[PDB]
């Protein structure tokens, strides 16, 4: 795994999710994915459908690297 997947980038990762506030205890992939995209909810996002998008799939990317690291538990 490179440079972006060690524990150090991890905890990087970690940091930014609690400084967030999104990241909590025994959370699953799809719950941090929900706060992670309901935390850029707004005004480009409702009037404009693809922007929502985008923030979705962020949102969505966010919550995988989340998972590899351990951060989050796989879904069921
Ligand atoms: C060990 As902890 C406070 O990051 O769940
Ligand atoms: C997997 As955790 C949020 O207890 O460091
Ligand atoms: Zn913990
Ligand atoms: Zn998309
Ligand atoms: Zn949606
Ligand atoms: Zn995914
Ligand atoms: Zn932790």
């Amino acid at each position: 795994l490179s440079p972006q997947y060690n524990w150090v980038a991890c905890g990087i990762l970690e940091g930014g999710l609690k400084a967030a506030g999104v990241l909590e205890e025994g959370q699953y992939n799809r719950e941090l994915a929900e706060a992670i995209a309901a935390k850029g909810e707004g005004f480009w996002t409702t009037q404009f459908p693809q922007i929502g998008d985008w923030n979705e799939d962020q949102a969505a990317a966010l919550a995988d690297r989340a998972q590899t690291c351990g951060l989050v538990k796989a879904d069921t």
